[PDB]
């Protein structure tokens, strides 16, 4: 029953619970004549919630805040973008209007000024070489190495066994690239690896755009990745 690209009007939000305490929150934009969908996520923290990327802009966002305080009832307190990217960080400033505080890495809030995009006003530090991982409240935050961006992280909620991948994990029903203009395709399946080797217990994986399923998911992207390298 996960909703679909198809099922999501632009503008609307749906809310998708996977644990106690655990929900993915998913989205639909325009962009170059598509429509994609998008995925984020939201973490319970006794009685705040801890928010995992924007939902692709202000409008979706304004009705992310609507629905998480229709369906859940609980506070937004803190906000992470996993990259610098529109489907990560549009929205931020409805975030920081809000109250919500927003966080990235050094990297990532770089990249955003750098691109014109809103930039997350907390640095998340500790996160910048390879393997390197912090806690943040009720996630762990890892940095795999450069992948679908140089900046990318991806996210842990060990009390869910449940593994955010971000736009570095791709969902099966992808079958070629697409927006890896700035990807390092050349480390993007070690980065994958080192996901695998730090996360193997987990049960529950969320991609980017797309549906949700198991760490065969991170085979799936070794696959597609290297065969748009060999393209
Ligand atoms: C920033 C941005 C704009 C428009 C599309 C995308 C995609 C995408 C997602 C699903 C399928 C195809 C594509 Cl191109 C990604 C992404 O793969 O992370 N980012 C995007
Ligand atoms: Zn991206
Ligand atoms: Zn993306
Ligand atoms: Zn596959």
């Amino acid at each position: 029953e996960y909703p679909t690209v198809s099922e999501i009007p632009v503008g609307e939000v749906r809310l998708y619970q996977i644990a106690d305490g655990v929900w993915s929150h998913i989205a639909t934009q325009s962009f170059d004549g598509a429509v994609y969908p998008s995925n984020g996520l939201i973490v319970r923290d006794g009685d705040e919630l801890l928010l995992i990327d924007t939902a692709w802009g202000a409008k979706n966002t304004a009705a992310l805040l609507a629905e998480i305080e229709k369906q859940i009832g609980l506070p937004v307190t803190r906000a992470v973008s996993t990259h610098f990217h529109d489907d990560r960080v549009g929205g931020v400033d409805v975030l920081r209007a809000a109250g919500v505080a927003t966080y990235a890495s050094p990297s990532t809030r770089r990249l955003a000024e750098v691109e014109g995009n809103e930039i997350p006003t907390h640095s998340l530090e500790g996160l910048s070489s390879s393997g390197d991982a912090v806690r943040f409240g009720p996630v762990e935050l890892f940095y795999p190495g450069a992948a679908h961006s140089t900046d990318n992280l991806v996210v842990y909620v060990p009390s869910a066994s449940v593994l955010y991948g971000g736009c570095a994990i791709y969902e099966l029903s992808r079958t070629s690239a697409g927006n890896v203009a700035d990807a390092d395709l050349a480390e993007w399946p070690t980065s994958i690896e080192r996901i695998q080797q730090h996360y193997p217990e987990a049960q529950f994986v969320i991609p980017g755009h797309g549906l949700p399923g198991g760490l065969d998911l991170l085979k799936h992207t070794t696959n597609v990745v290297k065969a748009h390298t060999n393209r």
